[PDB]
């Protein structure tokens, strides 16, 4: 028999059209209830359906509004046990032109619809223990994209959220997945032929969307790629890294040595702990730093010289704890450091100044005043070269208990407040020239973590966001790249932010000869986070169904041959051209 879906309730926002409209008809096609969101639209859908014999409601509310969306399905058919979000947005500027509203209208119907609606269907997933979730992401959030920054920001979050629900869903018989499809652009038209074109749409994507819907479906915490008859998992390759011992030799200047190291996919030679892996949690850093330490003293010899002298650095929540020391590092190295923190800069400051180095103070919160922030630095030393998006706090909830002020609060210092600096200090750095962004992301974005669904949610947004500011910037030697630290503070110590910093100043340099790169670092060691596309299908009829995608799984999920590692939306679609090209 068949994919069954007969009689599971399934909300899908923005439904009025595109991709959501035809899933809705795809499901009920299939005998499946479906919640038509659309903010007449969804009315429209609703009668083809009844129409042609299947079962609809229409849902005309925000998807913010998520718990009175859920409420229309809980009325009209009891429960929820599908969530596909799909509501979406455009508000499309280069970072030059890009406004706050621009990116937190962006953000809100992608993300924090999706954070609103799933809230509400998590506690019927819970009761009956079952629930299937689909979050729409993109290319653009897998790899950046010029102009998207909101977008990409919001795509690239839903991936960590989607990681997040599988990972606290399992014991309910939840699973979470994001898909990534390839949409028709200037990009694509321009590297794509005609008849591919006209199978990148809805058809194509729906039937990986309704298998990954269905209790048939094992798969969770997973992304996959979907392009005109193509479908192919992609999961994160961490290269095996280099180990560096934890000692007072771990300078900037030996990582500037070794760099390319970290880069360095190519394990053959390397032992067991540092082979490559394809992980879904942070390293064994225990492992790692206890090798570390039997190393002998980290060799500077022929070292590249590390200055950042009359280089203006700020950097953020650096009042304490790890951004405290890291600041510490960044003055050392010669940098004059505006410390912000929203509590207290002061302490931060004196301790540099003690040590004959130059700082001062700022004590805005980010997220409200990046704009007081950038004046302040600018008044006081002229300009701004390096910015360190450290700011942070932590709001831990399981899922079902998470309240909407401790998703926002997270959300406001992590990612918004990432940007809405990131954008002021950007007209500057153009200017000149010159710019080194180093955001602060977090293995718990990454892969996903439970109990932390709004913090990974919002630094795996920092990916997205990093990414495009990376591409935008690159003409005007501006690298932004990013860092996902393992270290603590006292509230002996094995990882110490010594062994962090040294990577953080050497990414500040003039001559760091990467961008747009993701490291996880801590214990003395360093790694960097790329990704593995499967294989892959290929379908090939006119129509293809759900059954196709059955049937062929054990091709998307193929990391034996054939695999390919993209780094921009041009990469993959150049690959997706290639494997459908035969």
């Amino acid at each position: 028999s068949p994919v069954d879906f007969k009689d599971k309730v399934v909300i899908i926002t923005g439904a009025g059209g595109g991709l959501g409209k035809y899933y809705s008809l795809e499901f009920a096609k299939l005998g499946a209830k479906v919640v038509v969101n659309d903010l007449k639209a969804a009315d429209v859908v609703v009668d083809e359906i009844v129409k042609n014999g299947g079962v609809a409601v229409a849902d005309y509310n925000n998807v913010l509004d998520g718990d009175k969306i859920v409420e229309t399905a809980v009325k009209n058919f009891g429960t929820v046990h599908v969530i596909i979000n799909n509501a979406g947005i455009l508000r499309d500027a280069s970072m030059k032109k890009m406004t706050e509203k621009d990116y937190k209208l962006v953000i809100d119907v992608h993300l924090n619809g999706a954070f609103a609606v799933t809230k509400a269907a998590w506690p019927y997933f819970q009761k009956q223990k079952y629930g299937r979730i689909v979050n729409t992401s993109s290319p653009a959030g897998l790899y950046g994209n010029f102009g998207q920054a909101n977008y990409a920001s919001a795509k690239s979050a839903l991936l960590g959220f989607a990681e997040t629900l599988a990972k606290e869903g399992a014991k309910y018989n939840i699973k979470a997945n994001a898909i990534a499809p390839l949409a028709r652009s200037r990009m694509t038209e321009s590297i794509m032929p005609p008849p591919m074109l006209e199978k990148l749409g809805p058809e194509k994507v729906a039937p990986l969307v309704l298998y990954l819907s269905s209790a048939e479906n094992e798969l969770t915490g997973q992304f996959f790629e979907v392009a005109a008859g193509f479908y192919a998992q992609i999961r994160w390759e961490r290269s095996g890294g280099v180990l560096f011992k934890p000692d007072q030799s771990f300078t900037a200047e030996v990582v500037a040595k070794r760099f390319s190291e970290i880069l360095d996919y190519d394990d053959s030679r390397k032992p067991e702990y540092l082979k490559n892996q394809y992980p879904f949690m942070l390293n064994d850093y225990a492992t790692l730093t206890n090798e570390a330490r039997k190393l002998p003293a980290n060799d500077a010899s022929g070292a590249p010289t590390v200055s950042l002298k009359d280089k203006v650095v700020l950097i953020t929540g650096a009042g304490a704890g790890l951004g405290k020391e890291y600041a510490k590092w960044f003055a050392k190295y010669g940098a004059k450091v505006v410390v912000n923190d929203f509590k207290d800069a002061t302490k931060t400051v004196d301790e540099i100044k003690a040590a004959g180095g130059e700082a001062w103070p700022d004590q805005h919160d980010v997220a409200k005043d990046s704009e007081a922030i950038i004046k302040n630095v600018i008044d006081k030393y002229g300009t701004i070269d390096i910015l360190v998006n450290n700011a942070g706090i932590l709001r831990d909830r399981s899922f079902a208990k998470m309240s909407k002020q401790e998703w926002d609060s997270v959300q406001q210092v992590h990612l918004i407040g990432t940007f809405n600096l990131s954008r002021l200090a950007w007209p500057y750095f153009v200017e000149k020239q010159f710019g080194r962004i180093i955001n602060i992301t977090s293995t718990s974005g990454i892969y996903g973590n439970f109990g932390q669904a709004n913090y990974s949610s919002s630094k795996a947004g920092i990916l997205g966001l990093s990414k495009t500011m990376a591409i935008e910037g690159a003409k005007n030697n501006i690298k932004v790249n990013i860092v996902a630290p393992h270290a603590e503070t006292a509230m002996k110590n094995l990882y110490h932010a010594d062994q962090v910093a040294p990577l953080l100043v050497y990414l500040g340099t003039d001559d760091v000869p990467v961008t747009g790169e993701t490291f996880e670092i801590g214990g003395g060691w360093i790694g960097n986070t790329r990704w593995q596309r499967a294989k892959g299908a290929v379908s090939h009829d006119e129509h293809t169904t759900v059954e196709f995608i059955k049937e062929h799984l054990n091709e998307i999920t193929d990391f034996t041959t054939d695999t390919e590692n993209p780094k921009s939306t041009t990469e993959s679609s150049m690959a997706i051209l290639s494997a459908v090209g035969g």
